[PDB]
């Protein structure tokens, strides 16, 4: 038993991290097959970031202007191209440690593991969620740009995030592996507004099911409710509205615990209106929304990967 | 910026996990060089666990009674021996992926990463602390026995924990890699009492320094205090006493923030007596003690590994 904010094993991703250097800037890149992916602002100086013209900046650069370090090995940049906000540095050698991989664009509320790297060397791993406003609340220092987020499906690594920058507010923004930013953010140093951050209701409900599975039952109550009545209370406390698709995803958890989804919603409603009263749920004094219904089932059943 | 409960990259450890099967029981083992380490109760049936005589049980077993799976490869048990509570199955092949490793016995309050495995396959990774009562609050399901905890020093993997069992209270107990249990626990299915669990004061203080580094300053106050006055308040709320060694370890954090250790203690005292008042510190409504002073510096400076 027990419940922990669990990350995927990062072994398959560590073997893909390289150090990319262009001019004076150095950051991380993802080396799959014979292509290296990295944020395009590796070609920028600190002055350029204020208002960069990436096309003009990239035209001044040639293949031999990029230095790619795979630990102690050299990769020769033979071709270079810009796809949206990422650079695709075609190298001469294909990564022998390339895993079965796949590029995906996740949706808000989905969770993934981040491998924070500096100078192409792994530093740590943690799990986090894509906020509804398309930001992530991560842990990134200077030079962490290029670090990637990923999920693992048995034997496939699904790359979903590449880190690009820290907003003036301390939150983090990035792109998919095709270079398309999550959210309305651009890769320049300017004041950018992130939308209102709401709580991921479906994730909170999955977390409450995990608590029941692990022995925490005090928040259960004899009340019930409807979807509409619950939503109207949810939006007052900045909670994502619940749809029928959300109720469907929670089905398996409902069947394992014998607690109807709508009965759990009524319990959540009372928690929002009256609070926690200094008590805890799975060791937390706040409601946690960084566990998807899929994360809960896999940790409470023992899913593995190869 | 930002702060996250960060685990070490687990790539170096994934290549050492194997599946060990003896009779009908199957659990995880650690394959370093030509030796496989695993909990000795792999030789027990569900009935044996109630009161096992490990010497007599092991004498009925021969080298060919143990089945070691390294994914799709076979390892031939040529020699077997029992060291305290772990079995050392000497195999014919040396693990080619053996990293620079080292066995260590950590002290209470120290943190490490756990790689939860099932049937010798990695499932997830998380960071946790050794409680003062020598338990850990982890996430383990049936068959997770043999999963190991570890730290990484640049290029050395320091193995410090092997999981053995879940107590009736839901907490977890294990041994070092020499087979010596942490705490007064034995490897049998009986009611075992874990001591009073106290909060790791030095870790809480490091966490408050991390908050100041990241912008949370509201808990700072114009008060001060002495070590004795603070300790006397700490023990009322079940907090480990603070020694001079603890003050010394926090020196670097004191110098980076310009806040004297004793001034931070006075802030912590007021937090214990008056509470949080519904506010948060680094996104938490409770005081966190699973970050050592070393964890904080390494995440706020960007330490990497190879
Ligand atoms: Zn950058
Ligand atoms: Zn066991």
């Amino acid at each position: 038993s027990g419940f922990r904010k669990m990350a995927f094993p990062s072994g398959k991703v560590e073997g893909c991290m390289v150090q990319v250097t262009c001019g004076t800037t150095t950051l991380n890149g993802l080396w799959l097959d014979d292509v290296v992916y990295c944020p395009r602002h590796v070609i920028c100086t600190s002055e350029d970031m204020l208002n960069p013209n990436y096309e003009d900046l990239l035209i001044r650069k040639s293949n031999h202007n990029f230095l790619v370090q795979a630990g102690n090995v050299q990769l020769r940049v033979i071709g270079h191209s810009m796809q949206n906000c990422v650079l695709k540095l075609k190298v001469d050698t294909a990564n022998p440690k390339t895993p079965k991989y796949k590029f995906v664009r996740i949706q808000p509320g989905q969770t993934f593991s981040v491998l924070a790297c500096y100078n192409g060397s792994p530093s740590g791993v943690y799990q986090c969620a894509m906020r509804p406003n398309f930001t992530i609340k991560g842990s990134f220092l200077n030079g962490s740009c290029g670090s990637v987020g990923f999920n693992i499906d048995y034997d496939c690594v699904s790359f979903c995030y590449m880190h690009h920058m820290e907003l003036p507010t301390g939150v983090h923004a990035g792109t998919d592996l095709e270079g398309n930013f999550y959210g309305p953010f651009v890769d320049r140093q300017t004041a950018q507004a992130a939308g209102t951050d709401t709580t991921i209701t479906v994730n909170v409900l999955a977390w409450l099911y995990a608590a029941v599975i692990n022995g925490d039952r005090w928040f259960l109550n004899r009340f019930t409710t409807t979807l509409n009545d619950f939503n109207l209370v949810a939006m007052k406390y900045n909670y994502e509205p619940l749809t029928q698709d959300h109720v469907d995803i929670l089905g398996p958890l409902s069947a394992q615990t014998g607690i109807a989804v709508l009965d759990m919603c009524a319990s959540l409603k009372e928690l929002l209106q009256n609070g926690m009263n200094g008590r805890t749920i799975l060791g937390s004094a706040l409601l946690e929304d960084e566990f998807t219904p899929f994360d809960v089932v896999r940790q409470c059943s023992g899913v593995t990967f190869q």
